[PDB]
């Protein structure tokens, strides 16, 4: 199985070189801390950690890429190519994308919220990669409690580990189309969700044009009180009707799923470790190990 330190022998510097391309890019940008995290999610989410959602899209292959969930929002790549090139130079062929991915994610969480802890590696990188199979298998901010349940049940993930997985989105940010469904057109006499604060509602009509697509340049934070910490406030906005997703808010629809986001929301120490360890569990998902896979040379690409 992946272990702590797989690179000992093989890369001792492999993990320091990724920390340092992801500081770099995080002072450029501290945006890449978010996509980083949410990247390392959608690889988990899509034929396991394997670093598949690297992959450009070919002639003939149309990759994770390209996907309704993926294009243009996922961010980062550029990261994993900077980490990916000093790795190379330090240790020819010998550190996965996959493994790269998830050690950025987990530096990533240090960088954004003092979140820390050490990653099992030993991943292998796959060489399949279809937009067709992340549109299907990437969560929608459309579901509801049941299904976000479900469809992190099949990835092995508990209730619980999705609320706490679901903290992330105390940093970033979503593009006006993956909430506008709360804002126009709603079922309700004021076409809003009347689960969204009214003067939230107000705020981010002014922001966000009801004809937005995935395409439409304009994004908003997630959490609305520390939208560059990665702390426990997104829960406490969750209780407050300040939950931007109708899958951020549907994390109170449910008793078990409520008293998760309570607890969360009254001890920051407390969920951040049980952050750390659910993403150490989220980046064990499917993965390829030993000589399953390759070590592909340019994360881009797979090796020819
Ligand atoms: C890559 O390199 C790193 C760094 O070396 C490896 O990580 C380290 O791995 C070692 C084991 O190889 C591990 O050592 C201790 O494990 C437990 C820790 O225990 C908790 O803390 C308390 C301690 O009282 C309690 O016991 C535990 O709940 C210890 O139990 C264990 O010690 C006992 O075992 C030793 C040796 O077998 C004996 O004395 C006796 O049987 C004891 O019962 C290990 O102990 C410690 O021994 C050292 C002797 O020189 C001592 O100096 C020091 O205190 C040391 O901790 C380290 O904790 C761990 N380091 C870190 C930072 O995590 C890594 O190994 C992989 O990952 C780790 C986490 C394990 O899962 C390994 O199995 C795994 O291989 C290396 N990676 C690879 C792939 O090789
Ligand atoms: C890591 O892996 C990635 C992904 O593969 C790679 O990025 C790709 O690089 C290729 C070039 O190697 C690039 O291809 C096009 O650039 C132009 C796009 O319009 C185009 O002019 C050019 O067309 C040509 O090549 C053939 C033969 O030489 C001829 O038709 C022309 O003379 C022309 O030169 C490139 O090609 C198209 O060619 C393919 C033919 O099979 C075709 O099937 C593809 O559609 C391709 O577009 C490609 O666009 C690019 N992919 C993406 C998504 O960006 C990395 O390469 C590096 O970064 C790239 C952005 C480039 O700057 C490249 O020069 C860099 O080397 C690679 N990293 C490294 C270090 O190799
Ligand atoms: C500090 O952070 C900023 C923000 O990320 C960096 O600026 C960006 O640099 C990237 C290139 O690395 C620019 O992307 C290109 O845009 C071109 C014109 O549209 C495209 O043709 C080209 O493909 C790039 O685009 C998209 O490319 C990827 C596909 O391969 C996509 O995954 C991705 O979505 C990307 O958009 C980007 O436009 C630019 N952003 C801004 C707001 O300027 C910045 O990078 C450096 O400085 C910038 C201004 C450029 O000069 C880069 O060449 C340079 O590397 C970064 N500082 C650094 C890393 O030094
Ligand atoms: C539980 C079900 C989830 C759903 C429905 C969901 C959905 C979304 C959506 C729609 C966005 C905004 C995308 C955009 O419009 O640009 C987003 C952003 C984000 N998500 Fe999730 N997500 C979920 C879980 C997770 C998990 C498990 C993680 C990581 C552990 C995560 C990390 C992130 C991050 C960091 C952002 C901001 C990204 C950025 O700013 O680049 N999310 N999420
Ligand atoms: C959350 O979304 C689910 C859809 O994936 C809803 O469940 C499904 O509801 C459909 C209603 O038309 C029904 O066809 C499906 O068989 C059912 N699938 C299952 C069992 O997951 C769910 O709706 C509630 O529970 C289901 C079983 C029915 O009783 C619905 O009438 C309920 O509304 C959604 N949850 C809520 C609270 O709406
Ligand atoms: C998407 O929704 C936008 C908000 O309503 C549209 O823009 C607005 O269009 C009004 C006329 O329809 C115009 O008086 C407003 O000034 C304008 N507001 C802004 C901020 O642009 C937008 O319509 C397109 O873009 C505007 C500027 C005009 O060129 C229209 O003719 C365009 O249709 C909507 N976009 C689409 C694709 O429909
Ligand atoms: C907030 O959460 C932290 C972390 O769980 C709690 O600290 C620990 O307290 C529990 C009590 O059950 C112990 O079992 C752990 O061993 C402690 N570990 C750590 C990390 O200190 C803390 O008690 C909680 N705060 C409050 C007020 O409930
Ligand atoms: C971050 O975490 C360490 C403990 O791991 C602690 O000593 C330090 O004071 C914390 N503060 C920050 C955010 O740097
Ligand atoms: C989940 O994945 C699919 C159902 O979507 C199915 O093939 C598999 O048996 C399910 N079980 C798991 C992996 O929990
Ligand atoms: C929490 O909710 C689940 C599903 O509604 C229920 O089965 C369970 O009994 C509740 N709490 C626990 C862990 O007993
Ligand atoms: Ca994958
Ligand atoms: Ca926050």
């Amino acid at each position: 199985d992946l272990q702590i330190g797989f690179y000992n022998t093989s890369c001792p510097t492999a993990e320091s070189l990724v920390q340092q391309a992801v500081a770099a890019a995080f002072a450029n940008n501290s945006g890449i801390a978010p996509g980083l995290i949410r990247m390392h999610f959608h690889d988990c989410f899509v034929r396991g950690c394997d670093a598949s959602v690297l992959l450009d899209s070919t002639a003939n292959n149309t990759a994770e890429k390209d996907a309704i969930p993926n294009n243009p929002s996922l961010r980062g790549f550029e990261v994993i190519t900077a980490a990916k090139s000093a790795v190379e130079a330090a240790c020819p062929q010998t550190v996965s994308c996959a493994d790269i991915l998830a050690f950025a994610a987990r530096d990533s969480a240090n960088l954004a919220g003092n979140i820390t802890y050490q990653v099992p590696s030993g991943r292998r990188d796959g060489t399949v990669s279809l937009a067709s199979e992340a549109n299907a298998q990437i969560p929608s901010p459309l579901f509801n409690a049941t299904q976000l349940i479900n469809s992190f049940a099949n990835k092995t993930l508990t209730a619980d580990e999705m609320v706490t997985l679901s903290g992330a989105h105390s940093i970033g940010v979503a593009h006006c189309s993956s909430f506008t469904n709360r804002l126009y057109n709603f079922n309700s006499g004021s076409g809003i969700d009347p689960t969204l604060s009214p003067s939230y509602a107000a705020l981010l009509r002014n922001t966000c044009p009801a004809n937005s697509t995935r395409f439409t340049p304009i994004t908003v934070s997630l959490d609305i009180i520390t939208p560059s910490v990665l702390d426990n406030m997104y829960y406490t906005g969750v209780q407050l009707t300040l939950g931007l997703l109708t899958s951020d808010q549907a994390l109170v629809t449910e008793a078990n799923l409520s008293a998760a986001v309570k607890a969360n929301a009254m001890n920051l120490t407390a969920w951040a470790s049980k952050f750390a360890q659910a993403m150490v569990k989220m980046g064990q998902i499917e993965v390829l190990t030993g000589t399953q896979g390759e070590i592909r040379t340019n994360c881009s690409v797979v090796n020819s």
